[PDB]
């Protein structure tokens, strides 16, 4: 096409297929990689990326490459050196080979970087964009086929810790590519050079392949088991889940096994009710276009044309899938919906594990609420074996006890860079004023000083904050539970080969754990109610706690209405159920960890390099349980008056256009104005530096002009200085009919289309507002369909392409 990204994708169409159909890459896809060939490719890649990043550093400020300089996010030389130390020993510097094809690739890289830097992009595209696509699956295939540690050693090349969303980053990178100004002949040369890079990788792969030359029912009867967990896996995740599930059985009073469904005629599911309290679990991954894993093909086909009566069979299904595919969890959903059709009854609800988000967290939640449901369905209420052992340290020095820090001991006092999720920096609160003018809600503007923390950030990045629970809650819990909160203790995992030795930093006090390490605020899960049922004296409340552990039946109605919908925290449950008198160590073992909370940075590092601004609305509501609930992070921050806040910075892909002349169309109702402030600041700064700045359009939305008009004075000043071109504010509560930002976009349709089509503008959408992103999206669909004559399909394809080129960025949350 005309934009460089689309031209590069279209030009390299055939060579990408040829590269991924090379014998080595095909064997890699099928899990047949072997250790020697992997060492070969990794050493070759070490040489290749060394040369590539050498030339990148050489031309990092040449205008023909400058917009593509992403060392913190993309560079691989360090991870490749780690992997060389792993795969070739401590003296890898002289032990790694240097094959002729690798030298050919390195020579081409050096020629480009030395005499034709305008082509260097074509090589980066060929490598980095490829690493951010298939790589994530290849790492898994590497982990299982070669049995590497789960800690990631040897596969550091496949890990990008500074890219939390490779799709959005690829969009940003395509955007940075299209900014490169070049003549059409140069564009054609660049596409041909991308073809050349693909061919170099292809012949490298070819050369490296030239250097290589009994029924389970009676089985469970003779082994004495009542649980079996079939896993449908291809890269080992469902296998791991099924193995952990069967492992919990022995540690729950029951007895289970994880088996491969391939070499078993599942017609033995009719023979399964002949085992006392038998239940079968299926951990099913789905591949292709809703196709089963190969190891489960015989299973899947069997459920096609069959009529085996499965009456009295107990089953449960957990699916492994990805929401980006349009056949989400087809295999798990099919197994679940089909086992009940043959007569079996569901014990626990079908789990839908998403791989786009945190699949591990979804599975942990599913298992945590699954085991109590089984124990309540079968009636084997024997109360399960614990997992953490209490050890009281009655005499111990204080310099050895965790006092609330997150990483190493005394890491909050001995603060040394780098600062990240495991070592947050304690920033001093310099400002904490009120932006809201009325009294509906409290909306605040905080400022955190990060002077000598060596922390970098850009407009659009996020800042995460570790809060602390309200001390009154902790004291009330310690009172009503009748225990001493200042008891220094520890909880040790007696699962000796599980390196998760503690539920939180230990040794520490119960007060510190309740304040900094635990949640004690969100509605409790099923597992904690089940494990607390054994501590209720009255049989009414004990039976309530037991019934709430059942996913099926009027227990779920009790659990959802009285706990979730009513928003009862742990203290409210201990209050309304006075029979509950459990110990405090078991409670600290059962409660989930306190999560950090993210906020869109509301400042530009080019004008506020030593400060991070936050714009947040305080959470405070009247729960349906009578009590008034407060948000942890927002209340904790509201109390901060100029006072340290443990925070760190997470990189996002929300970025202003590289060219200052490019216009921006920002849309952010309410708190979604947070990052745009920074944008505007930086934009204003670029005008003050004497640079030519394009149009800057803001579409903000609030209720009343005198209630929650955030940054009214600052935005007005920005507008009158010329920095903010248009201030289009939609007030949703000022007449009979409500007005949202969608209507203001619909109004300026013509100018917006001239900005998008002729000016090549960037569109931004941000905020909490529910169902707002799709409304803005449909509005842009209609604008593009109207002015630039198009069918609706052509317009939605135009907008999706803009999203691909990194011109339509979203940063929504909840
Ligand atoms: C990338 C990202 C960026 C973000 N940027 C911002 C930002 O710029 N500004 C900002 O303010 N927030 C932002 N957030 C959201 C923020 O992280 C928190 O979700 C929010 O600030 C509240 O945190 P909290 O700890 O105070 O409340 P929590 O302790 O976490 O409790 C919140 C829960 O309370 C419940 N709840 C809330 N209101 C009610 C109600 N009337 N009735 C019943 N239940 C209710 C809800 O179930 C809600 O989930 C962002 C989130 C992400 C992921
Ligand atoms: C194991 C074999 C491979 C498979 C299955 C594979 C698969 C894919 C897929 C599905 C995409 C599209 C992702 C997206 O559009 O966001 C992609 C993109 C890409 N792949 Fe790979 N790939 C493989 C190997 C390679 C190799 C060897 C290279 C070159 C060294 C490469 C370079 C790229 C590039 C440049 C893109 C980006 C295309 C674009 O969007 O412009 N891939 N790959
Ligand atoms: C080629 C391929 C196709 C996939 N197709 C789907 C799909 O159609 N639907 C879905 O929900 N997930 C799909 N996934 C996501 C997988 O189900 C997910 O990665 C799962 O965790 C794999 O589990 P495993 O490691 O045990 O094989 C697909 C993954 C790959 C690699």
């Amino acid at each position: 096409s005309q934009d460089l990204s689309e031209a590069l994708k279209e030009a390299t169409k055939e060579v990408h297929i040829r590269a991924e159909n090379s014998e080595f890459m095909r064997n890699f896809q099928k899990g047949q990689v072997s250790r020697e060939g992997f060492k070969l490719v990794m050493a070759s890649l070490y040489h290749i990326y060394t040369a590539l990043e050498e030339e990148i550093e050489r031309n990092k400020q040449n205008p023909v490459y400058a917009p593509l300089y992403f060392p913190e996010e993309l560079h691989r030389r360090a991870a490749l050196e780690q992997d060389m130390a792993f795969w070739y020993g401590p003296h890898w510097q002289e032990a790694i080979p240097y094959t002729p094809a690798t030298q050919h690739y390195v020579k081409r890289l050096h020629e480009v970087g030395g005499t034709h830097p305008e082509l260097l992009v074509a090589h980066a595209y060929t490598r980095y964009l490829g690493d951010l696509s298939g790589g994530q699956v290849l790492k898994k295939i590497a982990q299982k086929a070669m049995a590497l540690p789960s800690s990631g050693e040897g596969l550091a090349f496949f890990t990008f810790p500074s890219i939390d969303n490779p799709t959005k980053f690829k969009q940003l990178y395509r955007a940075r590519m299209n900014t490169l100004e070049m003549t059409p002949e140069v564009k054609h040369r660049v596409t041909e050079e991308a073809k050349t890079a693909f061919l170099l990788n292809i012949e490298l792969f070819e050369e490296l392949q030239a250097l290589l030359p009994s029924s389970f029912v009676e089985k469970m009867k003779k082994t004495g088991r009542n649980i079996i967990v079939f896993y449908g896996s291809q890269t080992g995740t469902a296998e791991e889940f099924a193995n952990r599930l069967s492992k919990d059985a022995h540690r729950y009073g029951m007895r289970g096994m994880s088996a491969d469904p391939e070499e078993y005629d599942l017609a033995d599911l009719s023979s399964l009710p002949e085992i006392d309290k038998s239940l079968v679990v299926f951990c099913m991954a789905t591949y292709g276009e809703g196709d089963p894993t190969d190891n489960a093909q015989d299973f899947y086909d069997w459920l096609q044309e069959t009529d085996v009566d499965l009456t009295g069979v107990k089953f449960a299904v957990f699916g492994l899938g990805n929401k980006t595919y349009e056949h989400f969890n087809a295999m798990g959903k099919y197994v679940d919906q089909r086992l009940e059709q043959l007569g079996a009854q569901r014990i626990f609800e079908l789990g839908l594990g998403d791989d786009d988000g945190n699949l591990e967290e979804d599975f942990i939640t599913w298992r945590e609420q699954f085991w109590p449901a089984v124990c309540e369905f079968f009636g084997v209420e024997a109360s399960s074996i614990r997992q953490y052992e209490l050890v009281v340290h009655e005499d111990m020095d204080v310099a050895k006890v965790y006092t609330g820090e997150m990483g190493r001991l005394k890491s909050y006092e001995n603060q040394k860079p780098p600062f990240d999720a495991k070592n947050p920096f304690l920033a001093a609160v310099t400002a904490n004023r009120k932006l809201n003018q009325g009294t509906e809600r409290h909306l605040m503007h905080l400022e955190l000083d990060i002077s000598d923390s060596k922390i970098r950030y850009e407009s659009g990045d996020h800042v995460a904050v570790y809060p602390a629970n309200d001390s009154a809650l902790v004291n009330q819990i310690g009172e009503i539970l009748g225990a001493d909160l200042d008891v220094i203790m520890s909880l040790n995992n007696l699962d000796e080969e599980s390196n998760k030795k503690h539920p939180f930093p230990c040794p520490t006090t119960y007060r510190t754990a309740l304040t900094y390490y635990l949640d004690i605020t969100n509605p409790p899960r099923t597992n904690v109610l089940y494990e607390l049922a054994q501590y209720a004296s009255e049989p009414s409340e004990q039976e309530h706690l037991h019934k709430m552990a059942s996913s099926s039946g009027e227990g779920k109605e009790l659990y959802l209405s009285w706990v979730v919908e009513a928003r009862r925290h742990i203290l409210a449950i201990l209050q309304d159920y006075p029979s509950l008198r459990p110990p405090i160590d078991h409670l600290c073992e059962l409660l989930p960890r306190l999560q950090a909370r993210y906020y869109s940075i509301a400042s530009s590092s080019k004008v506020h390099p030593n400060s991070v601004h936050i714009c947040a609305v305080a959470v405070e509501y009247e729960a349906k349980s009578g009590r008034v609930n407060k948000g942890v992070a927002t209340s904790w921050l509201r109390a901060k008056e100029p006072a340290l806040v443990p925070m760190f910075v997470r990189k996002s892909q929300f970025r202003l256009p590289f060219k200052s002349t490019t216009p921006v169309i920002m849309v952010g109702p309410g708190t979604g104005i947070a990052p745009f402030m920074g944008f505007i600041q930086e934009r204003a700064w670029l005008r003050e530096q004497g640079k030519e700045v394009g149009e800057t359009l803001l579409y903000y939305g609030c209720r009343r002009s005198d209630e929650d008009y955030l940054y009214r004075e600052e935005l007005a000043r920005f507008h009158k200085d010329g920095a903010l071109t248009q201030l289009n504010v939609a007030f949703s509560r000022e007449q009979a009919h409500k007005v949202y930002v969608q209507h203001l976009l619909k109004r300026d349709r013509e100018h917006l289309w001239k900005l998008i089509h002729e000016g090549g503008a960037h569109i931004y959408v941000c905020g909490d507002a529910r169902n707002m992103a799709k409304d803005v999206q449909n509005t842009f669909y209609d604008i593009v369909a109207e002015f630039g004559p198009m069918e609706h399909t052509q317009a939605v394809d135009y907008v999706k392409k803009l999203m691909t080129k990194g011109r339509y960025s979203l940063d929504v949350w909840s």
